[PDB]
C-alpha cells in the first residue's frame, strides 16, 4: 500500500498520490462516463442538487428526466473505483446543513465565541445526518491558500469499499463522492487557519438500507426476509393482521388516536392491537433501513387550508421549522411507511415527507411480503413510536414546494 490512512497535512504527498490515481482510474472509464464527468465539471450546481432530490418524484418523472442519463453515469462512474484500505477525506460545509440555523461568526471576526461554540456542540451533538448527492472533499487538510467557504469544516473517514472518483479538473485535481449514508459528528474542536478560526468536525458513518426509488429490489429484500413471516404467527394472530389490512385499520388506528384505551375501552380492539404488536415482534428489521412516508397536514397540527401550510412562503417553513426542527413527535397508532421513495397518486397532494431511519432489531414487518398486497411496498411499525425530527429541508415539486423531515425512530 503506497498510501496513508489520511494525508493529513500533507498536500504535497495528497496532491502526488492522487494526481496519479485520477490518470488510473480515467483508464476505467467508458465515453459516456466521461462526458458524464465533463457535464460536472461544466456545471456540478445543477448535477449535485438533481442527485439530492431525483428519487422524490413519480418513476416516470424520474425515467424521462433529462438529468436521469447524466446522474446514472456519473454514478457508475464513481462505483468503478471502489478504494480499497479506509480513506479520510475533508470538505468544507454549511451549518444549516446540520440544524444549526445561525451563524458560527462573520468572516470579519476571527475568533468564535465560546456561546456560539456550545452552542453548536448542543445542537449537533448526537444525532445522524443523512446525507445524499455528490460533493466534492479534499484528501488533505484546507490550509493557507485554500478555499475556505464557511467556518465549519468535516473530516470524514471513508469505509474500504466506498465508491471514489479522483479526477484533473483544470490544472488541479479534486475528488467527487456520492453519498449515500447518515453522518454522526463524533466531536468538534476549535482551529485556525490563516489568523482565522474554524471549527474542525470529527464525522463518522452509519450505514443504512435506503432503496430510494428502486422499489423492486426494496420488494426483493421484503419477500427474503418476510417471506415466511406469516407462517410464525399463531393463527389468531394472522387473523388479526389480515383483519387489519383488510379494513379493521380504520376502527384501530382511529381507536388508538382518539385515545379510546383509556377513555372508551374496547377489549375486543385491545386484543387486536396485542396480536399486531406481537405480530411485529417476530422478525425484526433485520438491519437499519430508511423507510418513507407521505403525511397529510393533521399529523403536524394543519388543514389544507391553513395559512402555515403553504411553503411556497419561506415564512412558513421558518415557522414549521421552529415548531418541529429538533423535536420529536409520537404516533398513537400503527404507521405504515413505504420503502421507496417515490412519489404515487394519492399522495401528490400531500407536502411532507418523511425519511424514517429505523436502527436494525426494531419492530416491524414488511407486509407487503403477503400475497394480494404488492404495490405498496409497505413497513408497518408499531403504533406509539416516537420519531426525532432531525433536520427539515425542502425541494420544489412542480409548482409546489415540499418538506423533507430526516427522522430517526427512537425506542
Ligand atoms: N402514507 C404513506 O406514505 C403510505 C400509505 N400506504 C397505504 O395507503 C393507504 C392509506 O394511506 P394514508 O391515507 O396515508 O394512511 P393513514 O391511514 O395513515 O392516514 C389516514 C388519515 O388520518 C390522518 N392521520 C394518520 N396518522 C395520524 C396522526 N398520528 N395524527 C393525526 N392524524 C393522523 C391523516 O390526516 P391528513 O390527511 O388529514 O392530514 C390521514 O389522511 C393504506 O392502505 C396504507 O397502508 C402504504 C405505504 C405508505
Amino acid at each position: 500500500i503506497e498510501r496513508p490512512e489520511d494525508f493529513l497535512k500533507d498536500k504535497e504527498n495528497a496532491i502526488q498520490w492522487e494526481k496519479k490515481e485520477a490518470e488510473r482510474v480515467e483508464k476505467n472509464l467508458d465515453t459516456l462516463e466521461k462526458e458524464a464527468l465533463e457535464l460536472y465539471k461544466k456545471d456540478s450546481e445543477q448535477i449535485s442538487n438533481y442527485s439530492q432530490t431525483r428519487q422524490y418524484f413519480y418513476d416516470y418523472q424520474i425515467e424521462s428526466n433529462p438529468r436521469e442519463k447524466e446522474y446514472k453515469n456519473l454514478r457508475n462512474a464513481i462505483s468503478k473505483n471502489k478504494i480499497d484500505k479506509p480513506i479520510n477525506v475533508y470538505y468544507f460545509e454549511s451549518p444549516e446543513k446540520f440544524a444549526f440555523n445561525k451563524e458560527i461568526r462573520t468572516e470579519n471576526q476571527n475568533e468564535i465565541s465560546l456561546e456560539k461554540f456550545n452552542e453548536l456542540k448542543e445542537t449537533i451533538q448526537d444525532k445522524l445526518f443523512k446525507q445524499d448527492g455528490f460533493k466534492d472533499v479534499s484528501l488533505y487538510e484546507p490550509g493557507n491558500g485554500d478555499e475556505k467557504p464557511t467556518p465549519l469544516l468535516i473530516h470524514l473517514k471513508l469505509p474500504k469499499n466506498t465508491g471514489m472518483l479522483p479526477y484533473i479538473n483544470s490544472n488541479d485535481v479534486k475528488t467527487l463522492i456520492e453519498q449515500d449514508y447518515s453522518i454522526k459528528i463524533d466531536k468538534i474542536v476549535r482551529i485556525v487557519i490563516e489568523g482565522k478560526q474554524y471549527i474542525k468536525a470529527e464525522a463518522s458513518i452509519v450505514n443504512s438500507l435506503d432503496f430510494k426509488d428502486d422499489v423492486s429490489k426494496g420488494d426483493l429484500w421484503g419477500k427474503e426476509n418476510y417471506s415466511d413471516w406469516s407462517n410464525k404467527l399463531t393463527p389468531n394472530e394472522l387473523a388479526d393482521v389480515n383483519d387489519y389490512m383488510r379494513g379493521g385499520y380504520t376502527a384501530i388506528n382511529n381507536y388508538l388516536i382518539s385515545n379510546g384505551p383509556l377513555n372508551n375501552p374496547n377489549p375486543e380492539l385491545d386484543s387486536k392491537v396485542n396480536n399486531i404488536e406481537n405480530a411485529l415482534k417476530l422478525t425484526p428489521i433485520p438491519s437499519n433501513l430508511i423507510v418513507y412516508r407521505r403525511s397529510g397536514p393533521q399529523e403536524f397540527g394543519l388543514t389544507l387550508t391553513s395559512p402555515e401550510y403553504d411553503f411556497n412562503k419561506i415564512e412558513n417553513i421558518d415557522a414549521f421549522k421552529e415548531k418541529w426542527e429538533g423535536k420529536v413527535i409520537t404516533y398513537p397508532n400503527f404507521i405504515s411507511t413505504s420503502i421507496g421513495s417515490v412519489n404515487m397518486s394519492a399522495f401528490a397532494k400531500r407536502k411532507i415527507i418523511l425519511r424514517i431511519n429505523i436502527p436494525k432489531d426494531s419492530p416491524g414487518a414488511y407486509l407487503s411480503a403477503i400475497p394480494g398486497y404488492a404495490g405498496e411496498y409497505e413497513v408497518l411499525l408499531n403504533h406509539g413510536s416516537k420519531f426525532k425530527i432531525n433536520k427539515v429541508d425542502s425541494y420544489k415539486d412542480g409548482t409546489v414546494t415540499k418538506l423533507i423531515l430526516d427522522a430517526t425512530l427512537i425506542n
